[PDB]
């Protein structure tokens, strides 16, 4: 049924009094503890976000991940996202398939654009050319996961002439989603490849991408896709608290923080309560309050998407280490057996 | 002191009976296995080294050495060695300073040639380039870890105009170090730079390579570089056992399959006792045997090279495991102690 996780870009204080190594360390460590707490718990999948930024400590989201793997048994894990245009896919592939190796099947790589751009001025990448650096990329990623050795040339990355790749993973086929968008062309283009795809909810009612689901289904059923093969994720922010006033009183100050440092430099004005109250309301995109309601809205946002997986971001800014970790467990042990047992 | 390690390629059987995933999978549980031993029973650097070929399984050092960083306590966990002309020295810094982080300030990265004549088509490049894809992607690697904020420009790697590189090592300067084969232009150029090395000590007697290591010096020397930036290492091949014939039957036993690759670069066969018992012998440049002969021959040749680091390569081709933790464990426990107790106190 219903696939339950969580993702987090693992933010750190940008300005730390005590230098940006022992924050870095201090924040790795505490990551590992909500990726071993939510294995535990039962939560089935965790995503590690690449970043280029001071305020994030995770620019390989892969060589976390193979730490991850040898601290938990069961919880699956993914990049969400690996930027994957601005990358090369034949070592994105080689890390992946290590974690798979380390975990004994259990990595994946969600692949897109993000919401940042610091990959392209430090990688030598120009924007312009996002969309064929993608494609290619993505191409020559899906043909090095599909055989052992491979010929493969473009335009945006150098050619392969029958080399194998090394080492081969576990999984008969990694998984890889593509993060979309919300934009009408990124959703078809995976559709078009059958590929699985997970939609962040970021901002506004969560219904009004309803359509862009539609269009995948009908990119998919277009191309002759086979329909029982199509996945999908809807990857959404929010909190769990033991009362809903809780969750909101604990969330709102690291939340708002770090949207309002976002809305800076994509050119919109600071959010504040009222916006917040509104976005933690039943059809806003904020899944977050007590465990009742939470699960309450996953199980609605279901009916709306029909969707087979959803990913959960809370460690956001610098929500306490402590809150994290009893979100974590309210989410695993409340949360998730109640969207299971509706679900079956 | 004298610092004491192991290095591994992580050797895979090439034709496994249940499949390269599950052959891949033991093999790297195994590794970890060797790891946190080495780590428990002392051992000062543990090395991964990255290769691109179907009987290899890390490609991927730092991705490994992340999973090490988490099971271990005290040993330095280092690549042995990095391709680094054939990669992207930011995103290798941003790999290296993670297993930093993960590991509070242990990792290192050991920067080489390796087998880059076999691995540089996968990444496009033209053998030709390599004297050029070193210089340069090492000149970045070195400005990368010296500040936050870069600007840099080459011919063979993109421009990176006023960038931060993140997230920053715990490390002041994380640990580079130059591995060489004893090539007089490779040995002078990292002293010029004042960077350690580590001298790969293969075929012949090891007495033969000590030269280098005057070069190493006298290249640094005329170029005025501290004393004390200047770390050297000696990386052999080798193996300890209970006994010296337990030793040399494990190593040389041909299910094992190490003198293909051991005896074969030194222009020997797998089956020339003749050449492995000369290489075994106390100047030779096989480090194998009991621990007390393991141990003198590391003392005697700490009289020959001065070298400030040890690094050993028992784990090769399909040497059961087993018989390397065994090897672990005797190198920790006895070998360790009376190469300290020697050559310090």
């Amino acid at each position: 049924g219903m696939e339950l996780g969580l993702y987090t870009f693992a933010d750190v204080n940008p300005n730390p009094a005590d230098g940006r190594g022992p924050e870095g360390a201090r924040r790795l460590r505490e990551l590992l503890e909500e990726i071993e707490l939510a294995d535990q718990v039962g939560l089935d999948v965790f995503g590690l976000g690449e970043h280029h930024r001071p305020d994030y400590v995770v620019s390989s989201p892969s060589t976390v991940l193979a730490a991850a793997a040898v601290k938990t048994k069961n919880i699956r894990l993914t990049s969400a996202v690996s930027v994957l245009s601005s990358d090369d896919p034949v070592r994105v592939f080689q890390q992946f398939s290590t974690v798979d190796l380390l975990s004994n099947g259990r990595a994946e790589i969600m692949a897109g654009r993000g919401s940042f751009i610091e990959s392209y001025p430090l990688f030598g990448y120009d924007l312009e050319d996002y969309d064929v650096l993608f494609a290619e990329k993505l191409d020559l990623l899906l043909a090095l996961r599909e055989q052992e050795v491979v010929t493969w040339s473009g335009t945006k990355h150098p050619a392969i002439n029958g080399r194998g790749v090394y080492p081969r993973p576990l999984q008969e086929r990694l998984p890889v989603w593509i993060a979309v968008g919300g934009t009408p062309q990124s959703v078809a283009r995976a559709g078009a490849m059958g590929l699985p795809v997970a939609l962040a909810i970021i901002g506004g009612e969560y219904r009004r991408f309803a359509p862009l689901f539609d269009l995948y289904h009908e990119a998919a059923r277009r191309a002759g896709q086979e329909k029982t093969k199509l996945r999908t994720s809807i990857n959404v922010h929010g909190f769990i608290a033991d009362t809903t006033d809780k969750a909101a009183d604990q969330f709102y100050g690291p939340q708002a923080e770090v949207m309002n440092r976002i809305g800076r430099e994509r050119g919109w004005g600071p959010t504040n309560r009222a916006h917040f109250d509104a976005a933690r309301g039943p059809e806003g995109n904020l899944f977050l309050g007590e465990p009742e309601l939470v699960a309450e809205k996953i199980i609605k946002a279901h009916g709306v998407f029909k969707n087979d997986r959803f990913l959960l971001q809370m460690a956001i800014g610098l929500m306490p280490h402590d809150q994290i970790m009893r979100g974590i467990e309210l989410y695993g042990t409340k949360v998730a057996p109640l969207v299971r047992k509706e679900l079956t």
